[PDB]
C-alpha cells in the first residue's frame, strides 16, 4: 500500500557502559547538524535501524531498550524483525507493527576483520529484507583503529564487502554493493584527521568544518575510489563526534594524538532511478555516556508493490590484459531464472589494459519478465555480470528498466565493477516491450 517509508539510521559507539535512561533526541534527530529540531510534533519513522559498537549492554536488554525507548516515543510497539551482534558490534531492526506482513526475506550476516598487533573484535554485522518488492541492506562495522592503520581500514572495508553473505543465495555473482534496492552502510569506520590536535581544536570552536573535511581520511580515500564506489554520504555540518570526555561534550579527550574526528558516518547506495532523500544527518550533543556522540540519518525512500526484454547491441570497455571470449549473465528478481549471452562477435583495443567487446543482437537472448504490467515493470532493475569463457567475473552492474519500456530502443550506459575496483564501463540499446 505505502508508495514511501520513513528509514532511520543511528549508529552510536557506546564506549563500553549502558545508555542514559533518555536518548530521544537520537531518536527525533535532535542536536548538530541537518537535524529535524523544527519538527514539533513527532512523526514515527517507518522502519528503525540501530548499529552499535563498543556495546556492553546484554543482546536481550540491548533490544529491550531500544523496544522500550521507541513504545515511550511513539506508543507503538515497533517489532524487532531482526538483530545481529558479533562481540560488542551490534545491529538491529525495529518496524512499525502495521508493517510486519510486508517484510519478507530476512537475512542476517557478520564478517570478522582482526588484524594482527591491533586491538581486536572489529568487523562487521547486517540485515537485509524485502519491504514488498523493494530490497533493503545494512550494514553496521566497527573498522580498525589508529591514526596511520588507513591501509588495514580499507583492506577491513574490501574483506567486508567480499564476505557479508547478505541476501539471495543466486546473488552470489554479486557482492552486496549490488544485492539491494538501497544499502545502508554506517558504524565506526574510524578513518580520522590527517592534522595535528590544537589546529583541529581551533576549526571546531570557530565551526569552520571545511578545512577539516578537506583532511578527512574517509573522504579521501574515497576519492581515490578505495573504498565505497558511487556510494553517497550527506554533507556533514556536525562536530567530529570522537574523542569527548565523558558526563559532557564541552571538552575533548587528548593524550599525532588521538586527534577529534569523524569516525561515526552513514553512508548509502542505491539502484539507479529509484527515488531516495535525506532527511537528516547528524549527532546528538546531550547523549554524554560515550567517548562518542551518536550518529542519526533519516531516509524517505522509495517503495514498490510486490512482455520482453529485447537489446540491439552491447559494448563493454573491461579492463583487463586477457584476449579471450566473453559473455554476460542476467539477473532480476522480475526473471523466472537467470539468462546468459552467447560470445561477444567483436572486440578490439589500442591498449594493452583495456579491451573494447561488443555483442551484436544475435549474440544476444531476450529476457522474459514474469508480469507485464507497465507499473511493475517500470520498477525493476537488471543485474549484468561479463565473464569470460574460460571461467571469474571481470565487472558488474546495475541498469533500470524505468525508462526503457517502449518500442524503440534506449541508450544505456553505466560502470562495471569487481571486488571494490572500477574494472570499466557497460552501455548499450535495449527496450521492454509490453503487448
Amino acid at each position: 500500500e505505502p508508495d514511501m517509508i520513513s528509514v532511520f539510521i543511528g549508529t552510536w559507539n557506546m564506549g563500553s557502559v549502558p545508555p542514559p535512561k533518555n536518548v530521544t533526541s537520537w531518536f527525533t534527530s535532535k542536536g548538530l547538524g541537518k537535524t529535524l529540531d523544527e519538527v514539533t510534533v513527532t512523526i514515527p519513522h517507518d522502519i528503525y535501524v540501530f548499529g552499535t559498537q563498543e556495546n556492553s549492554v546484554g543482546d536481550r536488554e540491548w533490544l529491550d531498550l531500544l523496544r522500550g525507548g521507541l513504545k515511550e516515543l511513539t506508543d507503538l510497539d515497533y517489532r524487532p524483525i531482526a538483530m545481529q551482534s558479533l562481540w560488542n558490534i551490534k545491529v538491529a531492526v525495529l518496524v512499525k507493527p502495521e508493517h510486519e506482513n510486508r517484510i519478507s526475506h530476512v537475512s542476517t550476516s557478520s564478517v570478522k576483520t582482526g588484524i594482527a598487533n591491533t586491538l581486536g573484535n572489529k568487523g562487521a554485522v547486517g540485515v537485509s529484507f524485502m519491504f514488498n518488492g523493494t530490497s533493503f541492506g545494512f550494514v553496521n562495522c566497527h573498522l580498525t583503529s589508529g591514526n596511520e592503520k588507513t591501509a588495514r581500514r580499507n583492506q577491513n572495508y574490501l574483506d567486508i564487502l567480499r564476505l557479508l553473505s547478505l541476501g539471495d543465495r543466486q546473488l552470489n555473482a554479486f557482492d552486496i554493493s549490488l544485492r539491494f534496492t538501497h544499502l545502508f552502510w554506517f558504524g565506526d569506520l574510524n578513518y580520522r584527521l590527517d592534522m595535528d590536535i590544537q589546529e583541529i581544536l581551533n576549526y571546531i570552536s570557530r565551526k569552520e568544518f571545511e578545512p577539516l573535511l578537506r583532511v578527512d581520511q574517509l573522504n579521501l580515500e574515497r576519492e581515490k575510489h578505495k573504498v565505497f564506489l558511487r556510494f553517497s554520504e550527506e554533507e556533514i555540518s556536525f562536530p567530529p563526534t570522537y574523542r569527548y570526555e565523558r558526563g559532557s561534550r564541552d571538552t575533548y579527550a587528548w593524550h599525532r594524538t588521538n586527534v577529534p574526528s569523524w569516525c561515526d558516518r552513514i553512508l548509502w547506495k542505491s539502484y539507479p532511478e529509484t527515488h531516495i532523500i535525506c532527511n537528516s544527518y547528524g549527532c546528538t550533543d546531550d547523549i554524554v555516556t560515550s567517548d562518542h556522540s551518536p550518529v542519526f540519518g533519516t531516509f524517505e525512500v522509495g517503495v514498490t508493490s510486490q512482455a520482453y526484454i529485447e537489446f540491439e547491441s552491447i559494448e563493454a570497455i573491461v579492463k583487463t590484459a586477457s584476449r579471450t571470449k566473453f559473455f554476460i549473465e542476467f539477473y532480476s528478481t522480475c526473471l523466472e531464472e537467470y539468462k546468459k549471452s552467447f560470445e561477444n562477435d567483436a572486440q578490439s583495443s589500442d591498449n594493452i589494459n583495456f579491451l573494447k567487446v561488443q555483442w551484436s543482437s544475435r549474440q544476444l537472448p531476450t529476457l522474459k519478465p514474469i508480469l507485464a504490467d507497465i507499473e511493475y515493470l517500470q520498477d525493476q532493475h537488471l543485474l549484468l555480470t561479463v565473464k569470460s569463457m574460460d571461467g571469474e567475473s571481470y565487472g558488474e552492474c546495475v541498469v533500470a528498466l524505468k525508462s526503457m519500456i517502449g518500442s524503440t530502443a534506449q541508450q544505456f550506459l553505466t560502470f562495471l565493477s569487481h571486488r571494490g575496483e572500477e574494472t570499466g564501463n557497460i552501455r548499450g540499446s535495449m527496450k521492454v516491450r509490453v503487448p
